[PDB]
């Protein structure tokens, strides 16, 4: 029916939250540790950002609740707070925030409930089009990563809007990922901002030079400047690159 287990040095999201034991099943339905452990470990990625102070021990109620206390759920509140500070995060990692956390679940008013002690990747930067090669490099060397793509428009079955890259990927600035690394984090970028990939599509041509920022797992598009069919800036910046001193080291 129901039990209390030691919550295990593996479970990192909940080893070191005040108490060591936790009861089963808890209050998302998990039934055993073997459920426990890696659905919490889900959660890793965005724990480690930093997004809300409480939303480590927030989870940590509903994935390990005291074992000894009756069931007490965490305050719609903190819920809240949690998600409004959090979900962005979540989607910039490509995730939303689970229907099984829907605040509405949570209590609020007088039903009692566990309460707080006290009371980015969506940038669409514009098309620069008359700019000068040092601009560029300037932008390069500010940036992560520096690539020239050409995007492309696709009607899928349902009728809704595909964009994708098309071609090869000619890279400028690698950063430090590899190249397929870092390809597969601007189709990420492509599929989170349709918004600003349906405005890319609108200049013609559709040939760009992308510069921007990696960082755990989260992409971010700072400049973006249009290759014009007779470029010449654009040439002589990538041409000059790799000779290129930044400013800084
Ligand atoms: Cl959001
Ligand atoms: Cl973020
Ligand atoms: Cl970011
Ligand atoms: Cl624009
Ligand atoms: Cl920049
Ligand atoms: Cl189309
Ligand atoms: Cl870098
Ligand atoms: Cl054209
Ligand atoms: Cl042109």
């Amino acid at each position: 029916s129901t039990k209390c287990v030691t919550i295990p040095t593996e479970m990192a999201m909940c080893n070191d939250v005040g108490y060591s034991e936790m009861r089963l099943p808890n209050l998302m339905g998990h039934t055993n540790m073997a459920e426990v452990v890696p659905k919490s470990a889900e959660w890793q990625n965005l724990l480690q950002t930093g997004c809300h102070p409480y939303a480590r021990t927030f989870l940590c109620s509903l994935f390990a609740p005291v074992c000894l206390d009756t069931f007490i759920q965490p305050c719609r509140s903190m819920c809240v707070a949690v998600r409004d500070s959090c979900a962005p995060v979540l989607a910039c990692h490509g995730h939303s925030w689970p229907e099984s956390l829907d605040c509405d679940r949570f209590p609020a008013g007088e039903d009692m409930c566990l309460d707080t002690l006290s009371k980015s990747c969506q940038g669409c930067p514009l098309i620069e089009e008359f700019f000068s090669h040092k601009t560029v490099l300037e932008a390069f060397c500010d940036n992560n990563f520096a690539v020239k793509v050409k995007l492309a428009k696709k009607k899928s079955a349902s009728g809704l809007y595909e964009y994708e890259t098309e071609g090869p990927v000619e890279f400028i600035k690698q950063g430090l990922l590899l190249p397929y690394d870092t390809r597969t984090m601007i189709e990420q970028w492509l599929l989170i901002n349709e918004n600003c990939a349906q405005k890319l599509i609108r200049t013609r041509p559709t040939v760009y030079v992308i510069a921007g920022e990696i960082h755990h797992g989260k992409v971010k598009v700072n400049r973006i400047f249009h290759w014009q069919k007779k470029d010449s800036q654009l040439t002589l910046a990538t041409r000059r690159w790799r000779h290129h001193k930044c400013a800084a080291a």
